[PDB]
């Protein structure tokens, strides 16, 4: 059993994890998926969780002040504290394998220029924390971001390389196209050699960096 | 003026995009995103989207005469289908960019397993294809990926939403839980800030992701 909470501004951009993969994990009572308001936390009137950035620059930055009296009361010693953004280390499958085993993530979401580094060195005093990077491209926040890392973690939570190649089904003909020979062939072995090969052709022109090769 | 039409099995999921849009970029005609349901383009009474794949193996693998039907009445020649899928080309800031400027995105969210491939190359014969991944991990489908992909690229269309990598940020109060911003950040001498800034984005650059350099 794993427990996830997210804390966004945007509450409502997270109402998708109660479809397909998470939704099903959540009704199966593998994980408890819970979305925090930020501004919960505030105490003006004007519930303020943004400033300008000390040094200068455009936008504004999520006050500490906020986002540690949150941590506070939702996170323990045990904790994962999960921070998706753009300047993170890599989230990859090995870190959604390493993270499916916790019993508690903590998904800090990011609006505006980001979050104070405080944040994060503070949380760091008494819990693991984890600035990651979904890829290389800039999001308006980490909502759509801990999306991804939740479905990511939740299909390989106990309960629930080389890029695949080409798949096909019914009909083995259409709109003249056929399916490969070798699939209706019924020789595991030549099938599993087409495959392989097949494999390792995509991954050439779709990803070489994944075995050793430039761009 | 952008469309973004979404095929997925599960609609629910892409209601934030939606309800991410300004009013303002709407009525504006700046931007129009819909989002369709993959069975409306079902032939049969229990609409199948799914079945076994030739050769064997585990899983199931979306019919091509389903996804045919539906790309055939969304699609135009004028269109870039967007397939994601973690088989793709990767999908980066530098793609977001090219596709802002597009007139007509259909994003094809897919299980991982797969469409059947036929789809993707009858589609390439009559309009543009992407097959992208959006990071190097698996997704039970596409929907999370349509969503990161739909924010990338309309953040870039002026006025929709409303190297090395970025330093850490800073803002009131000066000293919090026992720390100090920085004090550079306030000395007023912003060259020297300018330089500060660019050795903390070497540092964290070379710690994080050692592969930029
Ligand atoms: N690709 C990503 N962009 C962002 C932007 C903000 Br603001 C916060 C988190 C993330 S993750």
């Amino acid at each position: 059993s794993m427990k996830i909470d997210v804390v966004t501004i945007f509450p409502e951009y997270l109402q998708p994890v109660r479809q397909s993969l998470p939704g099903k994990a959540i009704d199966a009572g593998l994980v408890d998926v819970a979305v925090h308001d930020l501004r919960r936390w505030t105490h003006d009137v004007h519930k303020s969780v943004d400033d300008s950035p000390y040094g200068g620059g455009p936008g504004m930055v999520m006050k500490p002040t906020v986002w540690g009296d949150a941590l506070d009361e939702i996170c323990t010693s045990e904790t994962l504290l999960v921070v998706p953004t753009p300047a993170g280390y890599p989230f990859t499958q090995e870190t959604a394998w390493q993270w499916s085993t916790e019993d508690h993530l903590v998904i800090a979401c990011g609006r505006y220029e980001g979050i104070d580094q405080r944040v994060a060195d503070d949380a760091a005093t008494r819990m693991r924390v984890r600035e990651v990077s979904i890829g290389d491209y800039v999001l308006n926040g980490g909502e759509a971001a801990a999306l991804v890392i939740i479905e990511a973690v939740l299909r390989l939570v106990p309960g629930v390389s080389l890029l695949e190649g080409p798949s096909y089904t019914r009909p083995p003909s259409w709109r003249g196209m056929d399916v490969p020979p070798v699939l209706l062939s019924g020789d595991h072995a030549k099938i599993a050699a087409w495959r392989a090969e097949q494999s390792r052709q995509r991954t050439i022109e779709r990803r070489p960096d994944l075995l050793g090769f430039d761009s």
